DNA sequence: AGTGTATGAATGAACG
DNA sequence: CGTTCATTCATACACT
C-alpha cells in the first residue's frame, strides 16, 4: 500500500523543490530529506526519490 | 504500438532474475549476452541491448536503493 | 458509489 | 558506473 504524503510533508517537499531549487536530489539529500519527513509518518528514501523524479517530469 | 520499448515477458524476467541472483551475473560480457539473448528469444522478440540494459539497470538500482535508504 | 484524476511506483533506455 | 529522462502501470481520493 503506497505512501501518501501528509500536508506537512508535501509543504516541505514543495519548499525544497521551489524555494531551494532541488530538482534531482543527490543521494546525500535524499537521506537528509527522508529523515526530516519521517517526523510526520512512515517514509523511506525511495518515496522521496520518486517524489522529485515525478514532480520534475510533470512540471 | 509505435513504441520500440522492449516489453519483457514473465518468463523472460523469471530467467533474468535467476541469472542475476542464482548465477551472480551483474555485467554480462558480449558472449554472455549472446547466449542469454538466444535463450530468451524463445519467448519473445529481444535483442542483446535489451539484456545489456536489464542487467545494467538491475545492478544500478540495487545499489541506488541501498544508497538512498 | 462509479468514475476521473492526480500522483505514487516502476522500468526501459540512455546520458555524463 | 551513478544519474537522468521517457513513458507506462497502479491506485488513493475527490467529485458528482
Ligand atoms: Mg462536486
Amino acid at each position: 500500500t503506497r505512501w501518501t504524503p501528509t500536508t506537512e510533508q508535501i509543504k516541505i517537499l514543495k519548499e525544497l523543490y521551489y524555494n531551494n531549487a532541488i530538482r534531482s536530489p543527490t543521494a546525500d539529500q535524499i537521506q537528509k530529506i527522508t529523515a526530516r519527513l519521517r517526523q510526520f509518518g512512515k517514509i523511506e528514501g525511495k518515496n522521496v526519490f520518486y517524489w522529485f523524479q515525478n514532480h520534475k517530469a510533470r512540471e
